[PDB]
């Protein structure tokens, strides 16, 4: 019993099938989307239909992940890092 977004982010992000748009950051806990396009045009249609990146990010946060912001403002913003505010 867990909300259609968590399962769909779950399948999405273990699928291997997409693991050159999004995938778990080397043995951790935060999800590394290298290219926003790509993922948009290539991953996002294949779980939500109507849909674009905004509304994802929207879902996503409001299960608690988070962008990562380490770019002192000085792949360009095209790469998007989430890492959730319930961690150990």
């Amino acid at each position: 019993a867990r909300p259609a977004f968590v399962n769909k982010l779950w399948s999405m992000v273990n699928d291997k099938s997409n693991e050159k748009f999004i995938h778990w950051s080397t043995s951790g806990e935060s999800i590394v989307v290298p290219n926003r396009e790509r993922f948009v045009q290539e991953v996002l249609p294949k779980y939500f239909k109507h849909s674009n990146f905004a509304s994802f990010v929207r879902q996503l946060n409001m299960y608690g992940w988070h962008k990562v912001q380490d770019v002192k403002s000085g792949n360009n913003d095209s790469r998007w890092e989430f890492e959730n505010e319930r961690h150990a």
